[PDB]
């Protein structure tokens, strides 16, 4: 098996990862912020682009945004949804948790969530994060809550890679 650095650059030769902000180093130890991760699920799963449609509220959500284009995919996909839904706030530059990272994951994949989960994970999370560290994509020890390293990002994304793959309809 590969390293956590060979799958980085395995998945960033594929266009799927890019380095930390103002790099282009695997910054392992490093987080990652909810725009980031949603074009790394538009770039892993394939996903269309959506230019010109807004469907958040954030300040400076807009046309100057590099990453409308890939959230606004991601939403449409339902893998990604606001973080405060009641004021449309997607929380762009917000990290991405190793829980929130579970869900989008798990709903893309199609695996169920786990009924009766009982884990460290915030109450709507425990059947993601569930599912997720039984298929394999985040350890038995990660911190559902706690913001998702680059290392346990690549990690997850390059295992659901995987998995996808073996669906002869795989992009
Ligand atoms: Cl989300």
């Amino acid at each position: 098996a590969k390293t956590t650095q060979e799958k980085f650059d395995a998945l960033k030769e594929a266009g799927v990862f890019s380095g930390y902000p103002g790099t282009t180093d695997a910054k392992l130890g490093q987080d990652m912020t909810r725009a980031e991760f949603a074009k790394v699920l538009v770039k892993l799963f394939g996903l269309k682009e959506i230019h010109g449609q807004y469907s958040y509220k954030d300040k400076n959500y807009d046309a100057k945004n590099w990453a409308a284009p890939f959230i606004e995919a991601v939403t449409a996909e339902g893998l990604m949804q606001a973080k405060d839904l009641t004021k449309k706030i997607f929380d762009f530059n917000g990290k991405i948790t190793v829980e929130e990272a579970s869900k989008t994951l798990v709903t893309a994949l199609k695996l169920e969530p786990v009924k009766d989960a009982q884990n460290k994970a915030t109450d709507w999370a425990k059947g993601y994060f569930e599912a997720a560290v039984n298929a394999g994509l985040f350890s038995k020890d990660a911190n559902p809550k706690a913001n998702a390293t680059r290392a346990q990002l690549v990690e997850a994304a390059f295992a659901a890679d995987e998995m996808s793959k073996g669906s002869g309809s795989h992009h």
